[PDB]
């Protein structure tokens, strides 16, 4: 039974309108209606794993579990293996799992965040699931992110709050936050960002919806332009949107779209938006592609429709050597030459560098870079050729290079890190001067750039 070097993952968002779903709903899963849809011939073809966000979910996890196996079992006569379920309120996370996947799954952690203090601190925030699937670690965010046409500096407030404070992954990697500790990151739910034209427009978009005319309505979609200007969401994926607006619909018909204000509303339209969203963001040259992004048609309980997203991920097997785990293999090195940090940061403290991965024992610390001036104003770092040689624990090249090293730069006085970013060890050569380059971010927002040369040895 050889171990897979390619998986397809499920992501779904519905905000259930605190309805419970109809008795049918086999739809979702198989990436039916509207969108980036999937092959028909595809439909008995389970997928490995299955993430499953709700919000305003009215249902007990016993009854989402059962109508979810169900489901599951219909489409594809497998009966899947609860991985994790974690709740906060009314958001849901699910993941279920391939049986066959049972002894590949590990390190399964699940946590929530509360976003907004006292008036706004009650109901939104975001739930996450994580664990390894053999070499590769995997993250999954469900958030319901504030509501409203004219709060969208709030829902990117409620994403820095959720990527700092969600613990998700592995704890030694301190430095990091969940937008760097996984190979694949998916962060998906009802986002709530919505289309920002004209109240006085809303039949005039109805119009173009009907015409699956999107152009005009996505050049409004607040997540697309937070997004453009870096906002929100740095660095994070999204395929291109070809369904109509999932929000928000009058119950028990997709025909209407229910957007004047209302009591019920607190006296806010909800012109038809992109509110339920899928969104990753994976380690640099690894394989994700996305195989489906749309919608249902048919699933009608609630006022926002499930949106669906399936992505091939590369994935790597647990590797074991004569000599790692649990010693060096001395073939192996990576070697770094002419670095240097580039910070927007005003201070003036010494930096040294933090080297994590899993292809190490443990986490490496540089000494202190030589501070200079950027012609521009900029703080540059620079570790010339001053920066550890760093010992791979396996120097077969099919591992390392696979692997991944992540880079804090920190602050000699604080130890607190001033950047984050991540370094793919997948060249184009080995024994070779390489350029290598990362964006450096700390919660989530660039801070600088990190780069330089690497020389990669391998056991060839
Ligand atoms: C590799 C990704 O395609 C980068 N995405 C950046 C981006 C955003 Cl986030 C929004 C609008 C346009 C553009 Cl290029």
């Amino acid at each position: 039974q050889p171990e897979p070097d390619m998986i397809t993952i499920f992501i779904g968002t519905w905000n259930m309108g605190n309805a419970p779903p109809p008795k049918k709903i086999t739809s979702w899963f198989l990436s039916k209606g509207q969108g980036k849809t999937r092959d028909d011939s595809a439909d008995y073809i389970p997928h490995d794993i299955y993430v499953i966000g709700t919000q305003e979910d009215p249902l007990s996890e016993k009854e989402w579990l059962e109508i979810l196996k169900h489901s599951l079992q219909e489409i594809t006569s497998v009966t899947f293996k609860t991985v994790a379920i974690h709740t906060l309120w009314n958001i849901r996370i699910v993941v279920l799992a391939k049986p066959e996947h049972e002894n590949r799954i590990s390190h399964i952690c699940t946590d929530n965040v509360k976003t907004g203090i006292a008036n706004t601190l009650g109901n939104k925030g975001a739930v996450g699931v994580s664990f390894m699937f053999n070499g590769t670690s995997l993250g999954f965010v469900n958030s319901h992110l504030t509501s409203g046409s004219e709060k969208k500096l709030r829902r990117n407030q409620n994403y820095m709050n959720i990527l700092r404070f969600l613990a998700l992954g592995d704890k030694k990697l301190s430095p990091f936050n969940i937008t760097h500790r996984f190979t694949h990151l998916f962060w998906f739910g009802d986002l709530n960002y919505r289309v920002d034209l004209p109240t006085w427009e809303a039949e005039t978009i109805i119009q173009k919806i009907k015409q699956q005319q999107y152009a005009d309505l996505l050049s409004h979609d607040q997540l697309l332009t937070e997004r453009r200007e870096q906002k929100v969401f740095l660095h994070f994926e999204e395929e291109e949107i070809t369904f109509a607006p999932t929000y928000r619909f009058e119950r028990l018909t997709r025909d209407k779209y229910a957007y004047t204000k209302q009591k019920a509303t607190g006296m806010k339209y909800n012109l038809p938006s992109w509110c339920d969203r899928v969104l990753w963001k994976s380690y640099p040259l690894v394989h994700v592609v996305c195989q489906s992004y749309g919608s249902t048609s048919d699933i009608m309980t609630s006022d926002h429709s499930p949106v669906f997203a399936t992505f091939e991920a590369g994935v790597t097997s647990q590797f074991v050597s004569k000599n790692g785990p649990g010693t060096v293999d001395s073939q192996g090195q990576i070697e770094f030459l002419r670095c240097y940090a580039t910070l927007k940061t005003k201070s003036q403290t010494k930096f040294y560098l933090e080297f994590h991965s899993s292809c190490l024992e443990s986490f490496v610390k540089s000494q202190e870079g030589e501070n200079e001036e950027g012609s521009e104003g900029e703080l540059v770092v620079k570790f010339g050729e001053t920066l550890p040689k760093l010992k791979p624990i396996i120097s077969d090249p099919e591992y390392l290079l696979d692997q991944h090293i992540l880079i804090s730069i920190k602050s000699s006085d604080s130890d607190e890190s001033y950047g984050e970013g991540c370094i793919a060890l997948r060249l184009e050569a080995t024994e070779t001067q390489l350029p290598i380059y990362t964006p450096l971010t700390h919660h989530g927002e660039l801070t600088g750039h990190f780069q330089g040369e690497i020389k990669l040895q391998t056991s060839q």
